[PDB]
């Protein structure tokens, strides 16, 4: 409702930046208009001329001469228009966000293609956080989020979580420290936002439920904080039905959502996108305009043509192929865990994503059990310390990836792990 | 010599971020080592499988199965190793920087590939600037640089410039506001850095001279400030011998240089690179680690393989073709201007780049002459207002691009402008 509350002075001071009134007054005027006003380098000097890219379960992608010149040239900061248009329709299909037809100033849905979803998240954090601001999230969390938040000088307030994600009663108790009207009085610093990964949290593998999302949203309205929905595993849910998203229930216009193709189409191409209230997305776009300028035009065209040939049906058929693969990998690593972790450890079934989160019994810290004893036995799993704000505290947890390993490799790996737990007790 | 002086609290607080101890303890240990510690998604689900990219004056570039899988997956934040090593050798060949073998803490030359050179520049500004800080640069300046600096709250101090770039006497006079020893006393805020585009300034087309660079460098030592050498037109100089760069005379380790392939190889692939003192480059790398993560692996491999097949010889042959083209366009737009600007305007001959800077005589502000009268006559050139800190002040200057226009188009465009000037005198 009042987005200025969530925008630092620096972010608010931004104004629009280059490649401006050159390819828009010429993108509608007569074909006889000469423009020596543009800052674009002549693409005929560029040495790549054509491209052919083969696709599994899809038409081969071809960049002819003119399409290649476009791919090698600057493009809009928010993304190329045909990709933004497809993605917007996808978001309407998947989430029917309440904000689609709101006035801009009151949170009309808006999209920005980013150079990876993490770029969008970083610029969102920078847009909002003043030193000393309070922010809410569940630990353990993606180490990259914690390392992004650390230098911004916010107080991270841990919200309790279990196998169903954030626990609303913990969030409610935390918020009781304030009165709601304090959100209109910045003197005692009500939380600016809540961040969470609602599906297949890295490292736990846990997902939020529909009912807790609703509860959490009512509290976000009551104390007027934003929800940053970081959902890179959204297209990797193993349940029959995808849980409704925060975006899908965002009647106020207080959700900023991050999507990624990093886990399902390509991480190396650095393509993700933000969906959120237009006034906040605009502040991110202005920062992009003085930073990366835009995501790679070449990589956007690769993905846009892939998606447009697939149609929504072919895209969703791809995600079902990826769901099939990761859920079978999940079944395999759970079988190896049941097999070898013998009442030596505890774990919850991952609801989505690509990680299994193992609590080792009878040991207070495992990073000495792994980085010393396990490495020379030819096995490595990631100690859980790195996923907490205080990464020096002891952690009995290990994060095990099931994205790649064969059942044979899982059997050997959990064999070795079992031996190292027993001889350490 | 004291780099902490040039690093903000936030920037200094950054710690090294993900994709860490997984592909380095496995990149040297035995191949019998199993790792479930890694976080990488399975590239076999990614739908692009092979690529063939044709090159003009070059061997076609082929991404086979394994190369494509690498192209589609995460890679190091500073860039892929073979691109970094090639570029490092290029910088040694072009600039022979005095810092190559310095100890890290006193400015050992280091490089970062960035997602466009502007990303590296932006993160350099963010690394350095506290609100209230004083910075030096010459106006008119790239509008993207002015829009980047404005929200950081620094006081921009304009240094005088002429057809030979920054005037050293002007820089010396401005600095006489402080005593040299004031640089070791942050209380009265000596300038943190001087920023300049030394070759083919956008919008003026002017370039610095060797003698002036040496003078400027001496002042940067005397008053102990950094030089940010933003040099995107370095490979578009019309002379036979390139002017030595600030980097080439940087015996103190106080130069941060930005290079770009945007103007000669591809703007759309978003590839640039920073060269500078290792302590400062490292701060930028850590910001990339929580932001874009890395430049497109696919696009880095395209460029890297092209560069490795060309060798430095093939690369320099390419730049000389492009110089030749742009120098002929320059000759052409100067002819048009001689022909139809009849003592109606003044201009200097551009020394590099792709722009001509035209001062209309007898008119105080041209943006009404262009955005109103010229548009309906079918001709567009860019008013100079956008290239100054105060973009509301009147400007008699126009920027005209000679990157693309045919001689016929130039002849028409300047005929129209001439008529408008004459009937607008
Ligand atoms: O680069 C990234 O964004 C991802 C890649 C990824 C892909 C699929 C599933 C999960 C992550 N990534 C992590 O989140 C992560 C955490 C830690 Cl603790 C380490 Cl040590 C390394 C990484 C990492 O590469």
């Amino acid at each position: 409702m009042n987005y200025a509350r969530f925008i630092t002075a620096a972010s608010a001071a931004r104004n629009p930046s280059p490649i401006r009134t050159m390819t828009d007054i010429l993108s509608r005027g007569p074909k006889s208009m000469i423009s020596l006003a543009g800052g674009l380098p002549n693409p005929n000097m560029f040495p790549f001329k054509t491209a052919v890219i083969t696709v599994e379960n899809g038409k081969t992608i071809q960049f002819g001469e003119e399409m290649m010149k476009r791919a090698l040239q600057y493009s809009p900061s928010a993304g190329i228009p045909e990709l933004l248009s497809w993605l917007k329709q996808l978001q309407i299909k998947l989430h029917n966000p309440p904000t689609i037809h709101y006035p801009p100033s009151q949170g009309q849905m808006d999209l920005c293609v980013t150079s990876g979803s993490q770029q969008g998240l970083c610029k969102v954090f920078e847009m909002i956080i003043n030193p000393g601001d309070n922010v809410l999230l569940d630990e353990p969390a993606y180490s990259g989020t914690l390392q992004s938040l650390h230098p911004l000088g916010c107080n991270i307030i841990n919200v309790a979580s279990d196998e169903s994600g954030i626990v609303p009663d913990s969030l409610r108790d935390i918020l009781s420290r304030w009165k709601p009207e304090d959100a209109k009085n910045p003197q005692k610093n009500t939380p600016k936002f809540l961040y969470t990964v609602p599906n297949g949290n890295n490292p736990t593998g846990n997902s939020l439920t529909s009912e807790r999302k609703k509860e959490i949203y009512e509290l976000a309205r009551k104390y007027d904080f934003l929800i940053i929905e970081d959902d890179p595993y959204y297209f990797l849910q193993f349940n029959k039905f995808r849980v409704p998203t925060f975006l899908s229930m965002d009647v106020d216009g207080r959700v900023i959502r991050a999507d990624s193709f990093s886990k399902i189409i390509s991480s190396g191409l650095r393509i993700g996108f933000l969906t959120g209230p237009k006034p906040l997305i605009e502040r991110v776009i202005l920062h992009i305009q003085v930073s990366t300028l835009h995501p790679s035009t070449f990589n956007q065209l690769m993905i846009s043509q892939l998606l447009h040939e697939w149609g929504e049906e072919g895209f969703m058929a791809h995600v079902d192929r990826v769901i099939d693969f990761y859920s079978n990998q999940k079944d395999a690593i759970l079988a190896a865990a049941d097999k070898w972790l013998t009442g030596l450890a505890e774990w919850h079934v991952p609801a989505a994503g690509m990680f299994l989160w193992i609590k080792v019994k009878g040991i207070n810290d495992v990073k000495e059990l792994i980085e010393e004893k396990a490495v020379k036995m030819g096995v490595l799993m990631l100690p859980g310390n790195a996923f907490y704000v205080d990464s020096s505290a002891p952690s009995p947890y290990l994060r095990a990836s099931f994205s790649s390993a064969s059942p044979e490799q899982m059997d050997v790996a959990f064999q070795v792990l079992a031996q190292l737990i027993k001889e350490s007790l």
